[PDB]
């Protein structure tokens, strides 16, 4: 019952999946070398049955084309531009946004570009200034692949297994193998070059509700660091941790993840929130 269609955008042709839900819209943004197909549990499950879930593929990812201009598109801020253009074409100005990994960093960059965003949930994403990368992320061989252009077959498998967690499915290899490797290299370099907004300052100053939900056994993100990040309006007043999940709780522990996501959507769309400045 998923509505699949493609949009011609200034970045290239962007693939979009939409759930059947009549309720408030939720944009879900996938991570590095993934695709919106990863959000099957939300798209096809109870979240997507109630709310209008939109899960696009970033340029260079999934069923989208490679970027027309990699130098423009393949960066946290460039992806944020692309997603903002997608939402404009879909006529949706006030989505709640969920971002996974790279997708969470993209969501942070979207705050300035998508002013009627009703909330942002980030999973697998430490808001960090460029000089804080070592504090926010755990060092390791799979983390090292995040910025590597060319993946071998073994790289594809290792990266898919670590980023997606249990259960591994063969379809994941196809998603990761497709990714335009230039996107990994350029996005990583540009983060290091400080090309976009300072994410630490952005989340500290943002007035919209920001929710933080992670798997307890995160292999990429330093949860203690994340629990100390200053947020302007931290949803439910703390960062949340789900047992028996790692980098991808939305698929590893869907029931528990969906409880948080559903409640966040309810809060962001049913309660008053004020911008005092
Ligand atoms: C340069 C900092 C890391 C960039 C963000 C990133 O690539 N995060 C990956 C890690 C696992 O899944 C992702 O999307």
């Amino acid at each position: 019952t998923i509505n699949y269609h493609e949009l011609e955008t200034s970045h290239g042709r962007i693939a979009v999946r939409e759930s059947e839900g009549e309720g408030a819209p939720l944009l879900m943004i996938h991570g590095n070398s993934s695709s919106g197909a990863i959000f099957a549990p939300q798209l096809e499950g109870e979240i997507g049955k109630k709310w209008r879930v939109i899960a696009p593929d970033l340029p260079g990812h999934g069923k989208s084309t490679d970027a027309i201009d990699p130098d423009r598109s393949y960066s946290m801020e460039g992806y944020a531009d692309a997603m903002t253009e997608v939402m404009q074409q879909l006529g949706i100005a006030d989505a709640v946004v969920f971002g996974w990994g790279l997708g969470g960093h993209i969501g942070i960059e979207m705050i300035a570009r998508y002013p009627e965003m009703r909330g942002l949930m980030i999973t697998g994403t430490p808001p960090v200034a460029r000089e804080e990368v070592g504090q926010g992320f755990k060092s390791g061989p799979d983390m090292a692949l995040a910025g590597q252009e060319i993946f071998s077959e073994r790289d594809v498998e290792s990266y898919a297994r670590s980023t997606c967690g249990e259960p591994f499915e063969a379809s994941l290899l196809d998603i990761v193998a497709r990714t335009d490797g230039r996107a990994r290299r350029i996005m990583f370099e540009k983060f290091g070059s400080g090309t976009g907004g300072n994410q630490r300052d952005i989340v500290a100053e943002a007035q919209l509700p920001i929710a933080v939900v992670n798997g307890r056994d995160e292999p990429f993100v330093e949860l203690d660091f994340v629990s100390k990040v200053k947020f302007g309006n931290l949803w439910e007043g703390k960062t949340h941790v789900i047992d028996n999940a790692g980098h991808a709780p939305f698929r590893e522990a869907p029931a528990e993840f969906d409880a948080y996501l559903a409640r966040f959507i309810r809060d962001c769309t049913q309660l008053e929130h004020h911008h005092h400045h």
